[PDB]
């Protein structure tokens, strides 16, 4: 019982744009919560061998992590803002699902992902 591969992070099939949206997700919050002081947890995918997380990967077939998604950002493989905001609430949804309230992991995710709220209400219309 070990890792799956890392999600994609590039699809050569898909084309390719630069938006407003796009460029507020990674100038302002991809960059504002990996910079966080709680960030390093969630800077690439979830290692449930080196942080004895049992049967993670039997109640997580969805996983997602900052690392995925600066990468994602970084290559252009989000076509749609949408995309990569789901990608930060699968991330958090994650976390609250195998963890329970009170764990040091949940109070960082709630901390991230109040600032992730905070800074996506700016979103550019
Ligand atoms: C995402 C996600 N979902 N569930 C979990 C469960 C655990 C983790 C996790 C916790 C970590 O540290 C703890 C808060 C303390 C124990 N050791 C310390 O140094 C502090 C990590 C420290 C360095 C690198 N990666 C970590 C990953 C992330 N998780």
């Amino acid at each position: 019982s070990m890792n799956p591969p890392p999600p994609e992070t590039s699809n050569p099939n898909k084309p390719k744009r630069q938006t407003n949206q796009l460029q507020y997700l990674l100038r302002v919050v991809l960059k504002t919560l990996w910079k966080h002081q709680f960030a390093w947890p969630f800077q690439q995918p979830v290692d449930a061998v080196k942080l004895n997380l049992p049967d993670y990967y039997k109640i997580i077939k969805t996983p997602m992590d900052m690392g995925t998604i600066k990468k994602r950002l970084e290559n252009n493989y989000y076509w749609n803002a949408q995309e990569c905001i789901q990608d930060f609430n699968t991330m958090f949804t994650n976390c609250y699902i195998y963890n329970k309230p009170g764990d040091d992991i949940v109070l960082m995710a709630e901390a991230l992902e109040k600032l992730f709220l905070q800074k996506i209400n700016e979103l550019p219309t």
